[PDB]
């Protein structure tokens, strides 16, 4: 017997994904997200098992332009591989969608003020929902239980992440 | 609580389970799409494990961090408009892409690309493929068989999990 993980980075797409993976009759469904509004509406929905995929940052860049988009999301990638950070990106209707992982606060708030910065160059806007931090984790995490999550799994490519929430947990 | 280490490095993913063991985390699990890693990962005693289903796993080598991060531009904007997600990691020596979301004509773009750009750029590439269902579940077995008995599969393409779910 397996868990199945949907991951996603837009509510729609989990809700589509948990709802074809329940008419196919798996027993395990977990979500995945950095986004607790995702893990939230995923716990509405009677997914039991959660994965926080906590720490850094997801900024969205928003335009009809998706050159623009591209253009933005490849100087960012840029600087935050620089840093040393693991970054995935997924370009979704007129969004596209950064998340930054594994650079410190310091480096986040660099990244935070580049992402302004970028969003005015190319003429877009940008939504920073960043934190992850280990107390803000441990806070919506109980929040995840008391709306009905049963088993809360947390992940990271960063240890100290991990590290920190352990200490916290 | 189940802490999970996500690694595209054998030896990162090595220290950080060390890290969590030694800080008292009592259920540690591995993430990769690398078989090998978590092979490795089974071996240092680890006994949940997330598959990271499907896609490619792309491995740039042979130049400067500048250069590599170069490459991983061209291929990015290559698979974001072919609808892929694609996580990069610049990882010492390496630069590594994952790309999951896509069908098979999308990723042999990609893979073409990769060497295109392997060649144009003058840096070694190592396409790892090999992420259908049916080999998973091979895959899967053989980490049963290592020592794993949690084993949870992840992705992003909900198709590639019904396939998955249908074999199994
Ligand atoms: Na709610
Ligand atoms: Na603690
Ligand atoms: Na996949
Ligand atoms: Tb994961």
């Amino acid at each position: 017997m397996m868990t199945f993980i949907v991951w996603a980075l837009n509510k729609d797409e989990m809700l589509k994904n948990i709802e074809a993976l329940r008419k196919a009759g798996a027993k395990n469904i977990a979500v995945e997200s950095g986004d607790f509004d995702i893990l939230r509406a995923a716990i509405e929905a009677g997914v039991e098992t959660i994965v926080v995929s906590g720490g850094g940052l997801t900024i969205v860049f928003t335009g009809a332009d998706r050159a623009a988009l591209r253009r933005a999301a490849k100087r960012l990638l840029d600087a935050a591989l620089e840093l040393g950070a693991v970054v995935t990106v997924a370009l979704d209707g007129d969004a596209l969608r950064v998340r930054i992982t594994g650079v410190p606060e310091q480096d986040l708030e660099r990244l935070r003020a580049l992402a302004r910065e970028l969003a005015a160059e190319f003429g877009i806007e940008v939504e920073v929902r960043g934190g992850g931090t280990p107390e803000r984790a441990l806070r919506e995490i109980q929040e995840l239980r008391e709306l009905g999550a049963k088993n809360i799994w947390v992940e990271s490519a960063n240890v100290d992440w991990l590290l920190k929430l352990l200490k916290l947990s």
